[PDB]
């Protein structure tokens, strides 16, 4: 007798399991155990996929329900995990998305000048050098600081958080609430801090005092700080860090991506399409009796989209593990989500990964790692995979 399949299947985010191709041949949405015990329903074909996505039925907001099978401990306030809706009902979400464009004046400009900086650091320092610790996730952070107009030197701590804010934990994680509580108590002193002008904090500032605003709260306006940080620079550091890893194991594809800075954002397309930097299906909770495929899903059990599944999956995308630069369908994955709650930050995201390649090519056109690929040690129980060190030479 065994067990009830169990997720995730590999922390790994150098390759994808055997297993999703089977799953995704022989029951493209199928019962699985999630780390806290609850039963759900996994989905990993691309038309499944973005069916779920595509319907509102298959709620975010609900996933916060007392009582609802659960994928992971909450590590936010459950009002938070309506946070876009919470801002759209605000009246914010111009404004906000507005904000975190790459387009400001000198923002892609600050992006390379950062990662020339840190890059020059690390060739100073000499071989090996960590391209997460001292080169992705500070990016990253330097970015989110500059975008949401808060201090450069406020970055690490904020940063520090997210080691423990994106666990993705079976139990609730007191840690979480303390960060959490200490990260909100900071952006609520940016929005009195009569310095804070510029980027997205500036401008939520401004609107706190406009009348047309009078009546949002100042919880939420911390809270848009704290969740675009946190979401931001989790995502974009993890994503690149494991780029990274995707472009060091190409070689060839390395070579012509330097010979043709040109084809780098095609390169960080497909990039986007084979990451594994989500370690889970993205959760949602049935509203209703809903048919998908075989199975009639139930109001109030768990639905877990798997991004990889629907991203490898040979039907949308033909040879899907090989990076090619000239798919007809090549933004049609689903890397930054779909429907209702597809990624505000998507742009920047692109931008940044980007950016960061064409720096490190520039600078380091001889980029390997420094150890065999296996010696990568794998973030557990955490909402990204990412290697916890990334260590490189040139
Ligand atoms: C390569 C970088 C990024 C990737 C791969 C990524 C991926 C995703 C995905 C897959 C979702 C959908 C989650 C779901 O449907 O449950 C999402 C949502 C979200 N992302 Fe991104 N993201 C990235 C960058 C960013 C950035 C730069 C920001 C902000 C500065 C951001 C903020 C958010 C927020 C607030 C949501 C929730 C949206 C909603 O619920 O409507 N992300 N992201
Ligand atoms: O719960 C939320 N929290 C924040 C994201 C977030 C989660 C934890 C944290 O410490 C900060 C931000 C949000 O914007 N919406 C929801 C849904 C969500 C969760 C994770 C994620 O990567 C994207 C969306």
């Amino acid at each position: 007798a065994t067990v009830l399949l169990e997720v995730p299947f590999s922390a790994r985010g150098d390759r994808i399991p055997d297993a999703v191709a089977e799953l995704r041949t022989r029951e493209p949405i199928r019962k699985v155990r999630t780390i806290t015990g609850a039963e759900a329903w996994l989905v990993s074909s691309y038309a499944l996929c973005t069916q779920v996505l595509e319907d509102r039925r298959f709620s975010m907001k609900e996933t916060a329900a007392a009582g609802a099978p659960r994928l992971n401990a909450l590590t936010v306030p459950p009002e938070v995990v309506n946070n876009m809706g919470n801002i759209a009902d605000a009246g914010l979400r111009k404004a906000v998305m507005k904000a975190i464009t790459p387009k400001a004046p000198g923002l892609e400009q600050f992006l390379r000048d950062t990662a020339n900086s840190l890059l020059d650091n690390l060739i100073t320092e000499g071989a090996p050098a960590d391209l997460r610790n001292d080169f992705a996730d500070p990016l990253a952070t330097a970015l989110h600081c500059k975008v949401l107009g808060i201090p450069q030197e406020d970055g690490p701590k904020l940063f520090r958080s997210l080691s423990i804010a994106f666990m993705s934990s079976a139990d609730p994680i007191p840690a979480a609430k303390i960060n959490w509580d200490r990260d909100i108590e900071y952006m609520a002193g940016i929005l009195e801090n009569p310095n804070i002008t510029t980027g997205l904090m500036g401008e939520l500032s401004r609107l706190r005092k406009d009348p047309a605003y009078s009546h949002v709260s100042d919880e939420l306006f911390a809270t848009i700080g704290v969740t675009f940080f946190g979401a931001g620079v989790i995502s974009t550091g993890s994503f690149l860090t494991t780029a990274l890893i995707s472009l060091i194991q190409r070689p060839q594809l390395r070579n012509l991506l330097h010979e043709k800075p040109e084809l780098i954002p095609a390169g960080v397309e497909e990039l986007l399409r084979i990451n594994l930097s989500f370690a889970d299906g993205l959760p949602r909770l049935a509203t209703a009796d809903i048919q998908v495929g075989d199975v009639l899903v139930r109001k109030g059990e768990l639905v877990l989209v798997l991004l990889e599944g629907a991203n490898f999956d040979p039907e949308h995308f033909p040879n899907p593990g090989s990076i090619e630069l000239d798919r007809p369908n090549p933004t049609s994955h689903l890397a930054f989500g779909r429907g209702q709650h597809f990624c505000p930050g998507s742009a920047l995201g692109r931008r940044h990964a980007q950016i960061g390649i064409e720096a490190l090519l520039k600078k380091m056109p001889g980029v390997d790692l420094a150890v065999p690929i296996d010696q990568l040690v794998w973030r557990t129980r955490f909402q990204r995979r990412i290697p916890e060190r990334l260590p490189v030479l040139w």
